[PDB]
């Protein structure tokens, strides 16, 4: 009956996220994965190389989907009949960050509740930034990322 | 007392509006400072913040609206401010005003810093998170006065 | 046999940077200030002009010397063979981006200590960003830096 969405930029996808998409999985009927635009970033990938590389990387699972959006989250998420947003908390500004986008979408979509999971620690510090710039100057990025995801960089960077 | 409330303010929100309410009723003066801030690429400009801060606030005889392009602690001097305001709604708010401070107490050591918090109701509204919303077609009226309202619609088309 | 690393974009060098790296001196061998590129960032002062400055400020220790570098992080120290990075903080906000990297290179650079320094209360509230904005706007930031940096400073913005 919960059908589940997760906003992300994901450039790329990175075993942080998915942590947090396994346990989703397991918790609820429905899991998609809404990849943003988000073009206010220059981000390394498009937009449709990056929901490849989140299907890749979340195949495996039956009850999970991946789409991309360019439109706003809380007009999106009517779209896609989800009840419930999800977004991680790996560190205390993203709470910060989280409990004001929460409160803000919570007037646009009111039906729609946030909820939070944080990664376990072995998959916490994953930084999606500091992934792309460690990849950009040839650090092995694999304990990161999926291997997939790791291809993808070391194409991406020649 | 005069005092001295700085600020992008693009746009000016309710969370604004609410600590210049609280400011008014205990200032005998109160000059809303709007920085042009070339560095945050303003959404709109300073003209056009400056008109909607004054706008917002023109029911309030004690306060008026000043647009600056200087640095804040040679600004404040040439207001004659002995107070400086600034809001305070989350804890990374507070680190940042807290070293702006100090550094303003080293370039301005005669003028007073101070920090209202706006009403709960209003302490999650932020100005970029507004900007972005409208920016994709959603409904911000509820965050911002009608004029402000208004200047981002049209903003957009 | 202790040899430090001071990775950091220092643009400028201030006061802030000076204290530690004065602190550092006095505990290690060998001390070494690591300038980084950061072209992403768009420094005001090219790297040549930020290892000079830094050089500037750091001539009258005898074991401190400086460098440039645009390569990864974890790759550069060991380069440098240094055993230890030295990382400043002032704010909660940095204990967590430190914290974060000190993870992440601790991953691509296990035999590398990250350890933590926090500035002496009068250069604490000092930011690099604020030095150059304030600079740029004509205000006196001589209390923030080095003469040389106040000098170099004053001519870049004219
Ligand atoms: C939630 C949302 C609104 C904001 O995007 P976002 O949360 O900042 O992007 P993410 O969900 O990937 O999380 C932050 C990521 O962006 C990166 N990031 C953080 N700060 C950043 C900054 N100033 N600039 C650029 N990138 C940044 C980070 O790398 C972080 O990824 P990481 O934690 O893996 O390192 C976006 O997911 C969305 O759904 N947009 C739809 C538009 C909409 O409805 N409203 C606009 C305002 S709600
Ligand atoms: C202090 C100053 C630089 C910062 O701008 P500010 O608006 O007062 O501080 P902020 O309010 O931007 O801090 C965070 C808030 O702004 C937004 N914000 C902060 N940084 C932002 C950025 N780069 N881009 C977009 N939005 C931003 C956030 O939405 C948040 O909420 P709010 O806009 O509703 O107020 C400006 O007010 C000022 O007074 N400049 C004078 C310049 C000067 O004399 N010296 C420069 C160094 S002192
Ligand atoms: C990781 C790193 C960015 C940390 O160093 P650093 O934080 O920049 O060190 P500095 O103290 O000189 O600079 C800090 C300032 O940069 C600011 N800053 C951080 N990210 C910024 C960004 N994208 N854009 C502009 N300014 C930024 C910070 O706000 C901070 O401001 P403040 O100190 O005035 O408050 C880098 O400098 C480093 O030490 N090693 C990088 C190695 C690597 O991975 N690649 C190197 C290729 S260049
Ligand atoms: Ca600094």
């Amino acid at each position: 009956m919960n059908r589940v969405l997760y906003p992300g930029t994901f450039d790329p996808i990175t075993k942080g996220h998915g942590d947090l998409i396994e346990r989703a999985s397991r918790l609820f009927d429905h899991v998609i994965i809404a990849v943003a635009a988000s073009p206010k970033k220059n981000p390394l990938f498009s937009l449709e190389q990056r929901v490849a590389l989140a299907q890749e990387v979340t195949k495996h699972l039956p009850n999970v989907e991946v789409v991309g959006f360019s439109t706003l989250l809380a007009h999106f998420v009517k779209e896609q009949k989800a009840n419930v947003f999800l977004r991680g908390l790996r560190a205390v500004s993203d709470f910060e960050y989280e409990f004001q986008l929460a409160n803000m979408n919570r007037q646009l979509a009111p039906d729609v509740e946030s909820m939070f999971l944080t990664p376990s620690e072995k998959y916490s510090f994953i930084s999606s930034t500091l992934v792309r710039e460690i990849a950009a100057l040839g650090g092995d990025i694999s304990k990161f990322v999926h291997p997939a995801v790791a291809d993808a960089l070391a194409e991406r960077f020649k």
